[PDB]
């Protein structure tokens, strides 16, 4: 078996799940308020993290 729990890359906590953004690209997580600059809109759809966007460019 495999158990997967997502934790924020910055604070390493898995609380505040609505605000813990999960990347569709790489499956890593980060809270809106743990990003800098802080994210002040909750994405309505899927999320791609800044590392994945930089690489895709
Ligand atoms: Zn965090
Ligand atoms: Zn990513």
């Amino acid at each position: 078996m495999s158990i997967m729990k997502v934790y924020c890359q910055i604070c390493r906590k898995g609380d505040n799940e609505e605000l813990l953004l999960l990347c569709d690209g790489c499956d890593k997580g980060c809270h809106t308020y743990c990003h800098r600059p802080k994210i002040t809109t909750i994405p309505d759809g899927d999320w791609f993290c800044p590392a994945c966007i930089a690489k895709a460019s």
